[PDB]
């Protein structure tokens, strides 16, 4: 797997000449595969353009937030390079306060429901400091690139 | 990330004062993040110390088995490196024929171990277009955990949830 990005990042410098160490690599969701896969399609497919992942979660004084222009590489639920996506802009904000704009572009009342109970979980194994107040970072992007082996248990 | 390994051997390199080669690196599973995960734990954690995959897929894929004290650097569920290890021993047997005592090394009562594996060489089988039998040879490694990493607590941005 290390391989096969190695491969896609390289071929995409090549592609358009320029020199640059590898984004990071995830998967959209929970973190289930089935998550990963449903998410990572609407994404290759075009429907989904956007992302917001907890702001609060970010450690303020040893890393800095997603800023437009960086690059990303997108994995399926199987953790399988689906594409490389470019991040066009950055927005913070409260859960209680997205723009059916947003709204639309990533994902409609339940939207606020389903993300409650998305967020809710993932600061639960920190200090889950849960309000509805809660900043999200939201990041828009679009697709600039997309893919086109063991196993040990 | 590449640069995470690069750099995570590369801390373990100078610890130890030795020159060697990056290993192959992997995460355990069939790159569910949940199951790379839950055995990314049990490794850690000193449970599991043995895993095993399809001398098949070797075969086919023209590879080299792994050697007895070679070195894999582990992936968690995130993709995010974990562990390194070294392997005490690598040893070839049929499934049909696992002892109890590599299924607790593994991480639970035979037939469930058995039908477990199955299952997952399965899975892996298929797309090489083999059906999995019952006595498919396996390949056996026992390694011990040899350095965590703990580069993890000076980042932050070490696994974020994006919807």
């Amino acid at each position: 797997m290390l391989k096969n990005v190695e491969v896609f990042w390289q071929n995409f410098l090549d592609k358009h000449e320029l020199d640059m160490l590898m984004p990071d690599v995830w998967m959209f969701g929970d973190g289930s595969s089935e998550m990963g896969n449903r998410l990572g399609q609407l994404v290759v497919s075009g429907r989904k353009t956007a992302t917001c992942s907890s702001l609060d979660i970010y450690k303020m004084e040893e890393e800095q937030l997603p800023k437009a222009g960086q690059y990303d590489i997108i994995l399926d639920g199987q953790s399988q390079p689906l594409a490389i996506i470019r991040t066009t802009k950055v927005e913070i904000m409260p859960m209680n306060k997205v723009s059916e704009s947003f709204a639309q572009a990533e994902g409609l009342d339940y939207w606020y429901e389903e993300h409650a109970r998305f967020f809710k979980e993932e600061l639960a194994p920190y200090q889950l400091q849960f309000y509805p107040d809660m900043l999200l970072v939201c990041q828009s992007f679009e697709v600039v690139d997309l893919y086109t082996h063991h196993h040990h248990h």
